[PDB]
RNA sequence: UUUAGUUGCUGGGUAUAGACCCGAAACCAGGCGAUCUAUCCAUGAGCAGGUUGAAGGUUGGGUAACACUAACUGGAGGACC
């Protein structure tokens, strides 16, 4: 799992302003870090469906935020997906 | 109570022997054969030419990851002509 320091580094890197924790960039980066972290758990616990539901919820939330950001500003969307490595 | 036998030689018959001659399928004992053939052991040799295209591998697409998937390779088989 990730710690407060790890989350703070991501927030500081992707923040668009001072004390900015609500921007789509920050939210999507946090969700991406959490999703990449959980892949290790689901490798050793393949039959844990109850947690996989929460993982799917994280994926859906990331998709919705990405679509909203693409609608608001295309340049920011491309920059964020490039910085995070997401294919879409 | 019956009062001529016996020993030779020749001949007829019988018995024991192959016993008038020829003829089995068999049974038993001791030896000879695996240069043919059956199986096995050791050491060598042989199988023109042409098809089909298993496993495996690489790359790409796809997925939140897995799945799934296309092409290229690869050369299996009591496989095919």
């Amino acid at each position: 799992a990730l710690t407060n320091a790890d989350r703070a580094e991501i927030i500081a890197k992707f923040a668009r302003a001072e004390n900015d924790t609500g921007s789509p960039e920050v939210q999507v980066a946090l969700l991406t870090a959490q999703i990449n972290d959980l892949q290790g758990h689901f490798k050793a616990h393949k039959h844990d469906h109850h947690s996989r539901r929460g993982l799917i919820r994280m994926v859906n939330q990331r998709r919705k935020l990405l679509d909203y950001l693409n609608g608001k500003d295309h340049e920011r969307y491309t920059a964020l997906i490039g910085a995070l490595g997401l294919r879409r």
